[PDB]
């Protein structure tokens, strides 16, 4: 157990009961340092380990495909802890006042969450801090080196990140041990009647074509710990060796598909990287894997981390604000509200049947996230508004979203951010620009649009 994936947020006199794991971001039982880390500090003081889940009031923010996705999964971890004699507490409201109050009702020694470098999760660290008087810690089980680890900095570009992440892998990346259970079974409503009352508040605002029908098609990916890991021996098995060379072809399937379980926290990256690294493929193709998986996804809680301003104009490199500002005045070619991109109203086919796969897989392919949100700058009246359409428009109907890859995404694609000067061009600036010539030249851009019509 490394003593540097555990962070000291607050100290304070520990209590004689329960260890409690606060668990917001990683969402299961195995290969979490977050909850090994209460375990172990639980065994220490001779008291049980409990789980608390807050299910918080902005739920409604998002739709039904990130609703049930989520709480469907939370069925299946409440068995798996209840297997180990953990059981788990599901609050529903603000976990500023339900965690302080589930402290103090059951007399909790020590407090633990998951690390997670977003600002609504910030804002529920302040307001739980100001009302608690026992030891209270955050862990790192979402990336394999710490994030306060990794760098000290905001890590201007990929090239600078990769040497720290990889200097580091052979002190982190390790084997999980395993969850030991209760000693014996320790001392607010079931997740079936939260799943029916919330979906009933969601229906109202529910992605619809115009035939009354849903959009969203729920059978592309199953929730759970279980489905996570039969979708990672998949990828290993039959897409990582293909993974290199068609990775930028929307037309082919030749992902992991394991971004929904990831943002969640149903699967452990360290565990995917674990089998990947001793699982003999392509080299090539494993090289591009482990830069997607390693390099791209903890340099993402790196931007997170050290910019508060993640999703503002302000984080720009100064290279971008600067060819930004140059080009404000610029005569736009097209510009679109936000109800004509969120229905796919534009005059690109390709935008608009890549929106067609967002509203109806809420997981649109990896290679038309950059076309998607760069073609947005260029057709929006300024680059702030740009940024909040994307952000609202990934957010909600990704599977993945709201998440520090989509915040990390999206700076990438209209900021420049991780990224270089290109070519000065009009309205866009310096940002690297994608044409639709360029796409037609990379894959069939026919067989794209014709699938989502
Ligand atoms: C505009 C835009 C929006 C995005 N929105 C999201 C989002 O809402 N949520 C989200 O988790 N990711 C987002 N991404 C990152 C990336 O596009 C998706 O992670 C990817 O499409 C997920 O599909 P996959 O896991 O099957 O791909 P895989 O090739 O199997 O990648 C595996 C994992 O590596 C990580 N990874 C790979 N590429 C990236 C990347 N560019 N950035 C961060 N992590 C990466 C991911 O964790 C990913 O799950 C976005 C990127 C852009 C440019």
């Amino acid at each position: 157990m490394n003593p540097k994936r555990i962070r000291a947020l607050k100290s304070g006199k520990q209590g004689d009961g329960p260890v409690v794991y606060w668990m917001s971001r990683d969402q299961r039982a195995e290969d979490n340092w977050a909850l090994l880390f209460s375990r172990a500090i639980a065994k220490e003081a001779n008291v049980p380990v409990v789980v608390v889940f807050c299910l918080t009031d902005e739920f409604l923010e998002a739709g039904i495909r990130q609703y049930e996705f989520m709480l469907k999964g939370l069925q299946e971890l409440e068995v798996s802890l209840s297997r180990k004699k953990i059981p788990s507490f599901f609050l529903r409201g603000d976990p500023g006042e339900k965690i302080s109050r589930f402290v103090k009702d059951y007399n909790a020694g020590t407090l633990v969450t998951d690390f997670s470098p977003l600002r609504i999760k910030n804002q529920w660290i302040e307001k739980v801090i100001s009302g608690i008087s026992i030891p209270f810690f955050e862990v790192d089980a979402h990336n394999v080196v710490p994030c306060w680890e990794a760098s000290q900095k905001h890590e201007y570009a990929a090239h600078t990140f990769r040497p720290k992440l990889y200097a580091l892998l052979p002190e982190f990346l390790e084997e999980f041990p395993e969850l030991e259970p209760n000693s014996v079974t320790p001392e607010v409503e079931t997740l079936s009647d939260v799943l029916e009352t919330g979906v009933k508040a969601l229906l109202p605002e529910r992605a619809l074509l115009k035939n009354k029908d849903p959009l969203f098609e729920p059978w592309h990916f199953e929730p759970g710990e279980k489905a996570a890991k039969k979708v990672m021996e998949s990828f290993i098995a039959d897409r990582l060796d293909s993974y290199g060379a068609l990775r930028n072809d929307p037309t082919k399937n030749m992902l992991s598909n394991l971004s929904p379980y990831l943002h969640f926290g149903q699967i452990s990256s360290q565990r995917v990287v674990l089998e990947v690294e001793k699982a003999e493929s392509n080299p090539g193709s494993k090289k591009a894997f482990l830069d997607e998986i390693l390099i791209w996804k903890e340099i993402s809680d790196n931007f997170c981390y050290y910019n508060p301003g993640y999703d503002g104009f302000e984080s720009f490199p100064s290279w971008a604000k600067e060819s930004l500002n140059a080009h404000r005045n610029d005569v736009r070619s097209h510009i679109y509200t936000l109800e004509e991109f969120e229905a796919g109203k534009t005059h690109d086919p390709l935008w608009n049947a890549s929106q067609m796969e967002l509203l109806s897989t809420g997981k649109m392919h990896g290679y038309t996230r950059m076309y998607w949100a760069k073609k947005i700058l260029e057709w929006s009246e300024s680059p702030e508004k740009a940024l909040e359409i994307a952000i609202c428009l990934n957010d909600r109907y990704e599977l993945d979203g709201r998440d520090p890859n989509g915040y990390a995404g999206i700076a990438w694609s209209i900021g420049g951010v991780h990224d270089r000067a290109w070519g000065e061009r009009e309205v866009t600036g310096k940002i690297r620009y994608m044409s639709y010539e360029g796409c037609k030249r990379k894959f069939d851009v026919k067989l794209y649009i014709e699938k989502y019509s």
